[PDB]
């Protein structure tokens, strides 16, 4: 009987935009859901998702208690600011971490301190902390973006790959196995949705997820799922790492009949039927809501 503390900032934490929370609200029932046929899940959830989880209510200034009576630990928040580091280093002080370690998300969670480890070993897009003289986009070095002529301090500068928007879901261990490739539909520079699995040739396929891997092999301390984002244009540009659950993971169990747990746990993929995982306002039929943001998880072709 192991016993897994699962953690997710916008479910279990802080209060955040509903935009954003409605995605990590549905990580965190997919990781439920999925966990719990292989641990006995322990943990908390804020007061305003009560209703929907068999957990108690409590303030996250209280997880010590919980870590304390774990045998593993799996978290779920955004990089920004250091959070997602900074609640992992405190995990780490109890039990088994299904995740990876601060370490490896200290230099995946600032994009500067990332760029300086892979640019060496991986393509990636020309990167720089003030401007570049090819079009480029700025963005926060710490954070889950747009046009600008100047660099503002703590963003960096950063050439503008045009392509396929895709991530590469893998599962870091003894080796690196891929779970799963995405598609990415963004709008003004914001994930609007995911396409489980991507709708890319065979070809495309097997490039992208070689660069994911050699990205990942580069930092120490990758462990467990890790999401790796990816624009292909001519060839694979590595442009992010998640050390974390992604949100396309929340569309593995209809895709492909096979929860992340089940994956992480050497259980492979029962089926493909393409599902389209998307955000938006007020859905009818969603998977998760919060306020007036629905997140759909509907099937495609």
């Amino acid at each position: 009987s192991l016993k897994l503390f699962l953690f997710e900032f916008a479910t279990c934490g802080e209060r955040i935009e509903d935009s954003t929370a409605v995605e990590g609200l549905a990580m965190f029932k997919s990781a439920f859901d999925g966990f719990k046929n292989y641990y006995e899940i322990t943990g908390f959830v804020r007061p305003e998702f009560s209703c929907l989880f068999t957990l108690p209510v409590d303030s996250m200034d209280s997880m010590e208690k919980y870590l304390e009576k774990s045998d593993a630990f799996l978290i779920i928040a955004p990089e920004d600011d250091f959070l997602l580091y900074t609640l992992t280093k405190k995990a780490e002080k109890y039990c088994e971490n299904l995740g990876s370690s601060s370490r490896a998300i200290a230099v995946t969670s600032d994009k500067w301190e990332l760029y300086k480890k892979l640019r060496g070993e991986v393509q990636v897009p020309q990167t720089s902390l003030r401007p570049l003289d090819c079009k480029f986009i700025i963005k926060p070095r710490t954070a889950c973006i747009g046009f600008s002529d100047e660099v503002p301090d703590g963003h960096i500068a950063q050439e503008f790959i045009e392509g396929i928007n895709l991530s590469v879901s893998l599962a870091v261990g003894e080796d690196v196995k891929c779970l799963s490739v995405n598609e990415q539909i963004i709008n003004n520079f914001r994930y609007a949705g995911a396409v489980v699995p991507a709708r890319i040739s065979d070809e495309v396929k097997r490039e992208v997820v070689e660069e994911a891997v050699r990205a990942v092999e580069c930092v120490e301390g990758l462990n467990g799922y890790v999401g790796v984002d990816i624009v292909y244009s001519d060839q694979p540009y590595v442009i992010e790492i998640n050390a974390r659950l992604t949100t396309p993971v929340v569309a593995f169990s209809r895709a492909y009949g096979a929860s992340v747990a089940d994956l992480l746990a050497g259980g492979e993929v029962k089926h493909v039927r393409r599902q389209m995982v998307r955000k938006s306002k007020s859905a009818e039929k969603p998977y998760v809501s919060v306020g007036d943001y629905t997140l759909e998880i509907i099937d495609l072709d």
